[PDB]
DNA sequence: CTGTTAGGGTTAGGGTTAG
DNA sequence: TCTAACCCTAACCCTAACA
């Protein structure tokens, strides 16, 4: 089921990119809580954040 | 302008869903004739067909 | 086979008309 | 007034090219 990205997931993604680096989606996924997301979904959300 | 759906288009759409499955709009659009429609239009028609 | 990421392609679903 | 047809676009998928 399609799930909009919540504020806390967005925060974790940004924290993850600052610490682990842009592109290291799998590593980011392993260090923070996300709502049943895969590393591809993180990559995609990052692209959307840039667009917004 | 606006274009209501003819019985032929509906037949193809339903045949398409059976053969390719619901949600595979672009593949369906590629294998049957439709009145200048996009994959999104097929998806919207299916929704209405379900709502009727 | 399990898993990875970049990037183009596609779909879900709530909102917007046309008539 | 009502609603099927159409729009917007974030979210998600497919594929290449590897490890």
């Amino acid at each position: 089921k399609r799930q909009a990205w919540l504020w806390e997931e967005d925060k974790n993604l940004r924290s993850g990119v600052r610490k682990y680096g842009e592109g290291n989606w799998s590593k980011i996924l392993l260090h923070y809580k996300f709502n049943n997301r895969t590393s591809v979904m993180l990559k995609d959300r990052w692209r959307t954040m840039k667009k917004l």
